C-alpha cells in the first residue's frame, strides 16, 4: 500500500518559507493517527523543516546526499526505492514527492483547508474524474482549531 498524505488549501497551497503556512493541531493528529506504526517517505526539505524524525514509525528520507546519515531516519536516494519499502508507505511530502508520485499512489489522505494562503510551494491539480471519495469528514472548529477543514480519502479509480 502506497498512499498520499497531503494537507491544501483551496488553491493547493501545501507551504510557505519551509513551513506549513496554517496552525490546525488537528490536521497534524490527523496525521499521527493515520501514519503511527508505518512509513513515512519525505524529501530532504520537508525533514529539515520537521527537524527530527516522527515518534513510533519509520521516516525515510529522499534526497541526493550520499552524507545524509541521521539517527532514526533511513535514506533512499532513489524514487525506486519507495517500491521496496514493506507496509503501508505515505508519501509525506513535498511538491516534488508529490508531483513524482501522484500517479503512483494507490490512493490519498487529503486535508482540505478551506483557505486562501500565501505560498511559494503547491500540490498537483487533480481531478474527482480520476478519484472516488471513498470518506469525507468535516473538521470540527473550536479556538484551538479555528480554520474550516475537510478529510478526504480519495482512491484512484
Ligand atoms: N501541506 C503538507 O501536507 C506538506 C507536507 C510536506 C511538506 N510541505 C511543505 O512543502 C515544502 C517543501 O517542499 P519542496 O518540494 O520544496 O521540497 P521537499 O520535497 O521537502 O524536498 C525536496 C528535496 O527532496 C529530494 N528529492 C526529491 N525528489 C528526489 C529524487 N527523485 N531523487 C533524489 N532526491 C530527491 C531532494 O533533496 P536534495 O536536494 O538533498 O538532493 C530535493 O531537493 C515546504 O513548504 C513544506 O512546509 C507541506
Ligand atoms: C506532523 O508535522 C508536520 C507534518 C508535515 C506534513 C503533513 C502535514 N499534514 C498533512 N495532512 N499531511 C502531511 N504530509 C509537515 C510539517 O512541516 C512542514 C510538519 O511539522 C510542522
Amino acid at each position: 500500500t502506497l498512499s498520499i498524505l497531503v494537507a491544501h488549501d483551496l488553491q493547493r497551497v501545501i507551504g510557505f518559507e519551509n513551513q506549513l503556512p496554517w496552525h490546525l493541531p488537528n490536521d497534524l493528529k490527523h496525521v499521527k493517527k493515520l501514519s503511527t506504526g508505518h512509513t513515512l517517505v519525505m524529501g530532504r526539505k520537508t525533514f529539515e523543516s520537521i527537524g527530527k524524525p516522527l515518534p513510533n514509525r519509520r521516516n525515510v528520507v529522499l534526497t541526493s546526499d550520499t552524507s545524509f546519515n541521521v539517527e532514526g531516519v533511513d535514506v533512499i536516494h532513489s524514487i525506486e526505492d519507495i517500491y521496496q519499502l514493506p507496509g503501508h508507505v505515505f508519501i509525506f511530502g513535498g511538491q516534488t514527492l508529490y508531483e513524482e508520485m501522484i500517479d503512483k499512489v494507490d490512493d490519498m489522505y487529503i486535508t482540505v483547508i478551506e483557505g486562501k494562503f500565501r505560498g511559494d510551494t503547491f500540490f498537483p491539480p487533480y481531478t474527482f474524474e480520476d478519484w472516488e471519495v471513498a470518506s469525507s469528514v468535516e473538521g470540527k472548529l473550536d479556538e484551538k482549531n479555528t480554520i474550516p477543514h475537510t478529510f478526504l480519502h480519495l482512491i484512484r479509480k
